[PDB]
This record gives structure tokens, C-alpha cells and sequence, in this order.
RNA sequence: CGCCACUUCAUGGAAAUAAAUCACUCACGAAUAG
């Protein structure tokens, strides 16, 4: 399912050939070359998100699990985790707000954790910044116009609308929550 | 040298101002499925 209905997007696809909409201009809205991956851990939670490996976005998250995955130093901070999955909202209007959304970014982050203790992990808060800006503008690049034009569709059902259109903004924050729940799921041992 | 007192008895200003507004850890673990 990962590989077929996510990554190579066909949900977008079969959901449109199914009502028979399809037609040249949705075809060229297909989008291929993307990574898809569930964790479902001991209990039934899911962490699944998709990023296109083309593009800066996948070279960033791979450093990011490069770095701050321990080896056998840069420290990590898991309440960053739970800030992304609460804030998510917030987190939305500083992305869409355009003109300044690296500036808000890197307010919001400080402003939150401005502890004695967060003054060690501003490499990570940064990282996370510049990751969650390149995947919002990937996002909004590959499905903006998309979700626009499946929006004006006239024969689509709302729930086919609502399972097709996808937002740039929390993808983009599920994405990041998501590497990073990977990384604190790495790094924690049981002891 | 002798005689002798009456007065006046709080006003004006400052009446809170800044720093920190939660932080870290745990966000499920096993068993039952395969």
C-alpha cells in the first residue's frame, strides 16, 4: 500500500480513473520519485508520512538521522517531539505566512525553549527549521494547484475531496514529527 | 524699674515596577497473532 497508493500516488489516480475524470490536465499532476513509511509500533500507533526524494528536503532529513541517531555527540531533545504534534496549528500559519517564515520560524522556536537547557540544542531546533521550510515548499510546489483544481471538481464526492486533497502545511509538520519520533524511537533503549 | 501675652499643629510627590509563565524524563511495555 505504502509503495503503490502513497509513493507513487496512485489514490490521486485510481480515485479519479474510478469516476472517470482523469483527462490530461489531472494526469500531469501525477507525482512520482517519493518515499513512504509507516512505524507501527508495539500498541497500534502509526507514524506515516511521505517526502519526495528529489529536491533538497530528502538530503536534509537524511543528515538530520545522521546526526542526532546516537553511534554505538550532538545531544537530542524528545520535547521538541511533542511541541511539533501540539503546535501543529501554530506551526501552519508561521508556514503560510510567507514574507516572514523563516524569521517566525526561528521566533517561535526560540520563544519556546528558552530555557537554560535548550542553549545545547539550537543546531537541532535549526535543523528542524530549515527541514520543515524546504518540505512546506516542496509541498506547496507539487500541490498547490492540485488541490485547487480538485476542489473545483464538480462530480467528486466530499470524501473523495477530503481524501485527496492534501494540505502543504501539515504534511510538511507530520513529516518532521514523524523523522523525529523515528530518531527518538532509535536512539531510547528500555534501560 | 513695675506689670504682661497671643499666635500658629501637614501639605505636595512616589501607591509598585521589571525577570522567569513551566522545564526535563517517560508519549506506551510485555503476553496472546506470526
Amino acid at each position: 500500500y505504502l509503495l503503490e497508493m502513497v509513493a507513487k500516488d496512485n489514490l490521486f489516480k485510481y480515485t479519479l480513473s474510478n469516476k472517470n475524470i482523469l483527462n490530461e490536465n489531472m494526469k500531469r499532476f501525477i507525482l512520482k520519485n517519493k518515499l513512504a513509511f509507516s512505524l507501527q509500533k508495539h500498541s497500534g500507533q502509526i507514524y506515516h508520512t511521505a517526502m519526495s526524494k528529489k529536491g533538497k528536503s530528502y538530503v536534509k532529513f537524511n543528515m538530520l538521522l545522521q546526526k542526532y541517531i546516537l553511534k554505538n555527540s550532538e545531544k537530542f531533545l524528545s520535547s521538541v517531539i511533542q511541541m511539533i504534534r501540539a503546535h501543529a496549528e501554530i506551526l501552519q500559519i508561521i508556514l503560510q505566512n510567507e514574507d516572514k517564515r523563516t524569521e517566525m520560524l526561528k521566533n517561535y522556536f526560540d520563544n519556546n525553549f528558552n530555557e537554560s537547557c535548550h542553549l545545547g540544542y539550537t543546531g537541532l531546533f535549526e535543523d528542524i527549521q530549515t527541514l520543515l521550510c524546504l518540505r512546506y515548499q516542496e509541498n506547496i510546489q507539487d500541490y498547490q494547484n492540485r488541490n485547487e483544481i480538485i476542489q473545483q471538481n464538480t462530480i467528486l464526492t466530499s470524501d473523495e475531496k477530503e481524501i485527496l486533497i492534501v494540505s502543504p502545511a501539515m504534511d510538511a509538520i507530520h513529516t518532521i514529527f514523524t523523522a523525529l519520533q523515528f530518531i527518538h524511537f532509535i536512539n531510547y533503549n528500555k534501560d
